[PDB]
């Protein structure tokens, strides 16, 4: 069978940089190497709950290293997972402890 998969290592250090009621934002870290062939961009998905699919993100390819959901519901949680795509194959899908809420949030003195 099929005999090869992406020799590149998984997106880590991902955490949510911005929440907004609107839509949310979440960042993350290269690998810390490339495999020969060479990675393509990334892609991000996420699954809304009540469903037992998950929703494309990306159009065609992350350039930046962040990504915004537009359009998602106030008061809405959703699970958000990244994973590295190379021209070779791709990398384990990268799971957030904890999920991300639709909701404003600003700073607390304190």
């Amino acid at each position: 069978g099929s005999s090869g998969s992406s020799g590149t290592s998984p997106p880590t250090l991902l955490t949510v940089d911005s929440v907004t009621d609107t839509t949310v934002t979440m960042r993350w870290r290269p690998p810390d190497h490339i495999g020969a062939a060479g990675l393509d961009g990334y892609v991000l998905e996420y699954c809304f709950e009540g469903t037992e699919d998950w929703i494309v993100a990306n159009k065609d390819l992350i350039d930046k290293t962040k990504f915004t959901i537009t359009g998602l519901p106030t008061d809405a949680k959703i699970f958000v997972r990244v994973k590295a795509v190379n021209a070779a194959g791709a990398s384990e899908p990268k799971y957030y402890s904890q999920p991300i809420l639709v909701k404003e949030s600003g700073p607390s003195s304190g």
